[PDB]
């Protein structure tokens, strides 16, 4: 399950870098960046295979690509956060 709606503007900055990199198609700075995420832990909606995509949100001073990332859906502004690799999501609101 989801945990809620974030504005944007209330998670890191560099949430909002990747959203400009899915909207501009990338280029993205991991090669893994837009692999299929397969929702097998169920957390987010059943959808089929191939519907959830992932991209890394950069954290600064990491060495490795560390917990945070950016689960896209297919539908219209379907983007979630998830800042503890893939325990938890909250959708992202991009109107605040
Ligand atoms: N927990 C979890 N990880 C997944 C799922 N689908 C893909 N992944 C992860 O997404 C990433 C890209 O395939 C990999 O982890 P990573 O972000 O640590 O590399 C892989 O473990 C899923 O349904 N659950």
């Amino acid at each position: 399950d989801v945990s809620g709606t974030v504005c944007l503007s209330a998670l890191p900055p560099e949430a909002t870098d990747t959203l400009n990199l899915i909207a501009s198609d990338g280029p993205f700075p991991y090669s893994q960046d837009g692999v299929v995420f397969q929702n097998r832990e169920s957390v987010l909606p059943t959808q089929s295979y191939g519907y959830y995509h992932e991209y890394t949100v950069i954290t600064p001073g990491a060495r490795t690509r560390g917990t945070r990332r950016i689960i896209c859906g297919e539908a219209t502004q379907e983007d979630y956060y998830t800042g503890d690799h893939y325990a938890t999501f909250s959708l992202i609101d991009q109107t605040c």
